[PDB]
């Protein structure tokens, strides 16, 4: 109701607090069922600290992204009367907001994950909640592995595991068939909502269908499912002079943005109730289909799309692609016009589109990724027996050994595929195994300093400010950084002259860089050099020899070669694939015969983001076991 008290013992898990609390009594292991905004998230780690296992130690709540780990930790500190960063904190890659009073821990996967690594018994928790698997990420198969065995060695620790109908009883069945707690919940009648045509432009038919539900339909805010951050700001500004063409005589939209990148004060706004007469707009990532729950949502505008990793068992190589979503997705994200109340879910696809065109489940993230990563934090916990892990859903035996192969060439393992004292070092730092790779290789060439910045640099969204009406204007002063050599050795020369700058927000301004991206980068090298010094990694500048920062590039990056090609673009060296120098690249009016790029990014094209020149010699001198049979 009105209070926060009010509105705790209004949630549909408050009915069942005592019993939920004896279940986690009676057994080591409760799986926990219950529709998305039943208060599982939220009011557990309550019910449990107040129940007094807190001091036993920690209860920790994974989370699957940045602003559900950071969003939940907020509210459960204003329910829990606390600081945050006090009794409730949480902590995600690159920001720790815990502190010796930390009772109340949201963590992401990946970051549970790194704890393994340090205590692989958790010796700190006594709960572990693993929130959920509404997509079942690598990080949720891994710690599924890990926690089993947890369990086993620990008597003393309770697990929770929060699960979907669908999932509960395997879920159930591999923790040796632990029982199932049932939240029972009020699910209302959602009127769907199909196209009768297939729509060409889905953002353009996404917000005329924003638009026609608040002029004509009764209140009640709406949510849009779009497929990342760039496509999220876009669909914001659209709307927005769209909305203000209609005149003041207009009631008021309130357009908000949902992303894991989203600023504190603006994922607040998403929360807080539309004023009368005004109705809000919340245009979010799939964040929104379970992770995030928004009060007064009736409407859904339904795209049909998800941006999801999309490998490749030959070349191993995996990628973010824009794809249909599954059935089982589609179901979500009309669920979400139907929590409190009736609702529409307006389904920008046809229904034969739904019945014929999309899996009824997308297939588990560990069996469409790439491994390497996986494997090296796997291998830095001592399980070497790769065959006798205990996964739920397995990763197929060529994707494990293409994983191995990977980081033998990269140095990480030897034959045996044990891990070398670099494979011990790259282990040590929160970056894929290619990032890892160049940062140990640098300390050897002499350049960690300019590495340490690169490293920090590329950690980051892009550093450079390009508004839609002054383009040409931005890009002139982005080009006053470009380096001959490459965007590796620009984004050291934007990072060290913002430092010779005095770290200057006026020399940001004059030069069109994103201060909060710097001053991101700034935090992230701290925390990459702390780990340099614990592990006594010199630190060393190259002054004027950048051509070593080109080395250590190259000695991480070798599987992302490629060379120009005499008619147009280049040859990637792996499968000879046809791919571009992006135009925003400062090698895109002076295009070298060879490059190392960081990632390919499919938009109309297959492009090479962060491009860096290299000498195709240094392929042989930095991965000799990549090449097979040639002289020279
Ligand atoms: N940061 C937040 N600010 C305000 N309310 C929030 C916030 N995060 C979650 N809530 C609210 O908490 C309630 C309980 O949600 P939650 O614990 O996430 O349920 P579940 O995990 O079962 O999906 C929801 O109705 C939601 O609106
Ligand atoms: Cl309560
Ligand atoms: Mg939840």
């Amino acid at each position: 109701q009105m209070s926060i008290l009010e509105q705790r013992e209004s949630l549909p898990i408050y009915k069942l607090k005592e019993q939920l609390v004896q279940a986690v009594h009676d057994n080591q292991i409760l799986i926990v069922i219950g529709e998305t905004g039943s208060g599982k998230t939220t009011q557990i780690t309550q019910y449990l600290a107040e129940a007094g296992y807190t001091s036993r130690g920690k209860i920790g709540c994974t989370q699957p992204r940045r602003v559900a780990a950071m969003s939940v930790a907020k509210r459960v500190s204003e329910e829990f009367g606390c600081c945050l960063g006090q009794e409730v904190g949480y902590t995600i890659r690159f920001e720790d907001c815990t502190s010796p009073e930390t009772v109340i821990k949201y963590m992401t996967d990946g970051m549970l994950l790194r704890e393994c690594l340090i205590d692989p018994d958790l010796t700190q928790y006594a709960i572990i909640m693993l929130d959920e698997a509404h997509e079942r990420t690598i990080h949720t198969d891994v710690l599924f592995g890990l926690l089993k065995k947890t369990v086993q060695k620990r008597q003393d620790m309770k697990l929770i595991v929060t699960s979907a109908t669908l999932d509960a009883v395997k879920f159930s069945q591999y923790f040796y068939e632990a029982p199932i707690f049932t939240i029972p919940g009020r699910t209302y009648p959602v009127e769907i909502l199909y196209t009768k045509e297939p729509e060409t432009d889905y953002l353009d038919a996404s917000l005329i269908t924003v638009m026609q539900i608040h002029l004509t339909e009764p209140p009640g805010d709406i949510l849009v499912f779009l497929t990342g951050q760039e496509e999220i700001d876009t669909a914001c500004e659209i709307l927005y002079e769209r909305m203000k063409s209609l005149g003041p005589d207009v009631p008021e939209l309130i357009i908000l943005p949902v992303y894991s990148a989203l600023p504190s004060e603006m994922q607040t706004r998403i929360f807080d109730p539309a004023p009368p007469g005004s109705r809000k707009v919340v245009i979010a990532t799939n964040i929104a289909e379970t992770s995030l729950t928004i009060d007064g949502i009736y409407y859904v505008v339904d795209p049909g799309f998800v941006k999801q990793k999309v490998y490749n068992s030959k070349t191993g190589i995996d990628q973010l692609v824009v794809t249909p979503i599954s059935q089982a997705q589609a179901k979500q994200r009309a669920g979400r016009a139907g929590r409190t109340g009736p609702g529409k879910c307006y389904r920008l696809y046809t229904e034969r589109a739904y019945r014929d065109e999309m899996l009824t489940t997308n297939v588990p993230e560990i069996q469409r990724t790439n491994l390497a990563s996986t494997v090296l934090s796997l291998k830095a916990m001592g399980i070497n027996d790769l065959l006798s892990f205990d996964f739920m859903d397995a990763p197929p035996m060529e994707t494990l050994i293409t994983a191995m192969e990977q980081l033998y060439t990269l140095g990480a393992l030897d034959d045996e595929g044990l891990l070398t004292r670099l494979g011990r070092r790259m282990a040590e730092f929160p970056l894929e195994p290619m990032l890892c790779k160049m940062l140990i290789m640098s300390v050897h060439l002499g350049c960690s300093e300019e590495m340490l910045t690169i490293v920090s640099m590329l950690s980051v969204q892009n550093v450079f400010y390009r508004p839609k009406d002054k383009q040409a204007l931005a890009d002139q002063k982005k080009a006053k950084f470009h380096q001959t050599e490459g965007d590796h050795l620009t984004l050291l020369a934007v990072y060290n002259s913002w430092k010779n700058n005095k770290f200057s927000n006026p020399w940001c301004y004059e030069n069109f860089i994103q201060a909060r991206s710097l001053r991101r980068a700034q935090d992230i090298r701290k925390q990459m050099l702390g780990i340099m010094d614990r592990h006594k990694l010199d630190v060393v500048s190259c002054g004027k020899s950048t051509v070593r920062v080109q080395k250590a590039i190259c000695s991480g990056f070798f599987r992302n070669a490629a060379k120009k090609d005499p008619q147009e673009g280049y040859r990637t060296l792996i499968d000879q694939q046809v791919v571009y120098i992006h135009p925003s690249s400062a090698l895109f009016n002076r295009q070298p015969e060879w490059v190392v790029y960081h990632e390919l990014v499919l938009t109309t094209k297959e492009y090479m983001r962060e491009v860096t020149t290299i000498d195709p010699r240094w392929l042989v001198e930095f991965a000799p076991a990549f090449f097979k049979v040639s002289d020279p």
